[PDB]
């Protein structure tokens, strides 16, 4: 029971996340106690290597408490996405979709061949992490129906496509990083130009009209509420390295004063 | 000398393996002295990447005793095959092998470009691991001769073509896994559905008519001794962590029965 | 939040079968929480596994969501490593070589944060580790010394002569005897079926059942651990990780041969 | 080249700042080496440190090439462990569990090549370790003495009797009060605002100001800390790093769902 | 901190001598690091060197404060792994087998942000890495692009013929051959000094110059390094760590056993 | 089977030539393994070797498949160090800091396992462990003591004053001399061909002759290696990993700069 995707899927509540940068196992536990709906282990810009991504899927899970891990792989690359899975990973997020196919792809890698998916490219092994090492034969007649998909839209011509792809059967969620955005737009560093909100705002409608959840990085908490204020639900409240270092700095400036 | 490629094209004995998922040293080495013929470091479905396929070889190599490694690469990559043969395998395993422009690929990766073999696209560098070093002079000249490619056949296409993987010059066996191809043809999970069955048996057929041994993936011991029975040579007996749980699971219950 | 292996150890008359964890791997101690086993013992003492290895192992066993009990064995019964498996969240510990009532004590002490019923606690305070989940177990101060479980082995003559006032010293909760290291204390090397080895071994376990202290036991095979079980052990270990992957692997060899 | 903590520590009557480090992680301390604090501790007591850690924590911290003076936390005054640390090219030492003039001596005495001013000197010489540039820092046997520098925690009964005499050995560059343990240590466990915690912390602060020598202290709280700064604590810990981002992160979440 | 290494192969005549690291090891690099060379090359495609190796030693070299430059040879022109090595700090990458003009403009746009003096940049934003100072850079944005140097190697015939247009590629600094595997490539295995081969590698020179971008090249001994350089060759590895480790304990021995 | 540097130690009269491996590096282990030595020494008093690190370069050693004797230096004679040390299966160990012959006689004992040969012995038994080939090695207990050799480092006037008794101690295989310990520890930090400490070093190796026991010294260059060799001492240390590989590459560079 992927209760991210059950969540996503069938909820108008927002979903509270934060992004895991520095590659801890001790920072993954300790944040797991603190109270949000989802943790993600980004493998893109973050030096995360598979063992790395199980040792941090561990240490949250350890917590025992309801935080959902979230896996955002370097690329569509068949053998990155089986090693994320393979690991336990429920919840996949995959960068730079900027086609229908892009996102047709990005699913069938998720997928274990069968009727519900017929032309689906997962790998089976029945020894590993996500089949409890092989304590679960059960484990090929469920994971399809618990895995879920997070695309994101980071440029212009998948703002272009952004409705075909929402409509790609398996696609669970958009998800908008806005400096990628603003970058590919040709506004490197300004997230609040035009061009960018516009494309923001088409790929959160493109969402709600084909009832798919989107969601957003946000670098901070004020950011954080026009998002929800403005109907995206899977938030990003910025990221672990960020925080630390705002809090540790402010504390400093406190006792300075 | 690898030993392994030898008897894989002289031999009629079978020759029986163990797969390695753990990813650890001391299971590695410990396993060295079990009296197998041959052990599998995957990269595929176990989270082994090169420090860790290093690590493993030498672990294995210190035991002074006649296991051959073998190392399933994670994909027909030029830079993981590199990885791989720069740290010492000299037996690689294929996935997802289909045609036989992809058999002739796999093998062209780790051929050094000879006259034997013009086309060859393996990178040169003289101061990795399987140089000694440095030390090995005349690694250049001897190396091709000592590298066995493995081709594992798990899709239907593969099947279809097998006839013309086989006759591929450089392949020196065909590795059937039964749970890939059972997914494959639209019965995951069921190794045993006739039309997996009927897969299997061409695959074998394939083998024994162009003179290249066949290899297989045994759940268990039952399923070992009818392969064997069959003519299957490069036997799978099954994974470590699958008999780790066998043995320990069944010492619970006979001590507490 | 409870120690239920404590609890069991205190209260209860029934068996604890239990793995000895030697290979040092967070994959394999993950599958074997899956095997169930009443506890696991991530070993300190004959298996390469220092602080980092044992939180990493904690946290593998804790992710399987099921029931089994993590036992640490330290290394030696020095303030510094039992302040790191006690801060990485490990609640019972075995400590090796504890010869007199006096080891047992302060192995015991070391323990305990200094309060009205350890007042000459040892255990170093520290808000923010694993144990008090990081700071937010807020309370961690005022109830962590009731779930922490101690285990002493007991594998020398002079503790075998001690081993009732070592018994009877508060804060044990289990003796433990090691037969291999038993038998080359007295003299008897390889030979755990020795008489005189044989008669220390039956001291230790009626010490225990006089005293109401759990006694446990490393068993090298499953014969040996019935014979135990048989005897009065609770706290039987059956074997551990890397001689059940030999003798499983080595035996599926012979079958598929044969 | 000059070890500025200690510089300011013996020449100055600023406060200095710290922040602690608990993870165990390289991103976090290179990150952290940018905060502006003038200190920062990587713990070996009461966090997963081992020498590898010490050293690559050291080598992030360093690739900043910003201000911040590392400082170490030895587990335990064992002389392998000290050197370990100081091999790793720490150059302030924090010893816990320092009880006695003779217990303050001692650590002294590990951090120093035998020498005219240090005869009784047992740091040992290895001239291919990390500290002396792998060889490279041919003055290193006349240079490294001036630059170590020694904390001494006091956090026990025993310690805060014979303070004044310890802050008087030679070579202790700063006493360093850790509220947790002292409290504990005087009976009142997780109270360190009991009046006999507060009269015990005071006489450290009085000892270090009578003898010349520098007092420290670990805040929980930028309260604390400032009423710390007031009351004339020099070496300041402002919390761990974890600590910060348990609250930082919390706080946000409560903001954005408010 | 600006890139040195790029601007000094902007410009003039000079040599710039480094050593190529294999070995994957920090305290080598960190050593290394006092050694003077000009640059240093932490490889990823024949040396295991994956992404937290990659920021490991390029931490370990940073710490020793000197000014060699570090150069990362990545494994493939692939966009994560060119993203890993940028976030990692990496400001000088090398690139492998680029063949035609199409791949040496879409290595150099891997490495670029998009902006004025880059439009078809693809480098990918992410402010919390390493190379941004963890978002403590707060310009990073806009001066990143500046300070990232592109070495492309030609070591295929088709890269050969095509060398002329390859230097011209905006944003290309250094054409660097590898005698090793252009010789295999023109079908002269194990014998760089074949005609057609030294051929080859003359046109790839006189390109340069003609061009005015630097040419580098691997040499595996002091004779060849030295021969390249009076050829005019540039950018000139001296070897590589793991070579001049077995030489000089091997003459050691030698030495000390005639 | 044979712990080949144990047997030529007590009855040959060659030299015997080992590097000193200080880099913490497999692969450069595996390397040196061929370099023609007859001993590497894996040190963890002055490098940071804990025991993974120890057991991946005692694998990596052993994969070269050729004659070098590995040697672990332990950091302090402590016993759960020592069992660390046996149990990865190294057999030869080298102790710092023996002063005393009991000294020398305790560390001899933290090495054997009780048996009827050495009935004091003190190492603690597991039948499991690398050292025994995770069990496979049936008879490990019993044959063991055999093939486990002891060196004893001499470093202080104390230990010089005691060498005559530590080298007839039964068990020690070797004396061996640090010279740049021995030199601060006699008031001569720095200067090791003070007269003081040529006469220490002499009577060191007149010592073993008269006992019958060989002599060791860590030599800083050949030149050194050479006269230590005319002079009768035969474990000769010719220096070390990282002093090698600094001297060749600044070498190479002066010579392609000249």
């Amino acid at each position: 029971t992927n209760s991210l995707k059950q969540r996503l899927r069938d909820g108008d509540e927002p979903l509270y996340g934060l992004w895991l940068s520095l590659g801890s196992d001790s920072a993954a536990e300790a944040l797991a106690h603190a109270g949000y709906d989802w943790l993600c282990i980004d493998m893109e810009h973050a030096p995360n290597d598979s063992r790395d991504v199980a040792s941090q899927l561990r240490a949250i899970a350890a917590a025992h408490l309801p935080s959902e891990p979230v896996v955002r792989v370097p690329a569509r690359e068949p053998w990155l996405v089986k090693r994320a899975l393979d690991a336990g990973a429920r919840t996949l997020m995959f960068p730079c979709i900027e086609t229908p196919d892009d996102a047709a792809h990005a699913v069938r890698l998720t997928r274990f061949p069968s009727p519900e998916s017929p032309d689906g490219l997962r790998g089976v092994a029945g020894m590993v992490r996500a089949a409890a090492f092989g304590m679960r034969r059960d484990y090929l007649q469920t994971a399809n129906a618990q895995v879920a998909v997070i695309v994101q839209v980071e440029s212009a011509r998948g703002v272009d496509e952004v409705e075909r792809i929402a409509a790609t059967p398996g696609v669970d969620c958009l998800f908008v990083g806005p400096a990628d955005l603003a970058a590919s737009l040709g506004h490197l560093g300004d997230i609040r130009h035009p061009d960018v909100e516009t494309a923001m705002a088409r790929v959160l409608a493109a969402g709600k009209q084909a009832g798919v959840a989107v969601g957003i990085f946000a670098g901070d908490t004020a950011a954080a509420r026009q998002y929800r204020e403005a109907g995206y639900r899977l938030i990003t409240v910025s990221a672990d390295v960020s925080w630390l270092l705002r809090a540790t700095r402010q504390a400093l400036q406190e006792v300075r004063s």
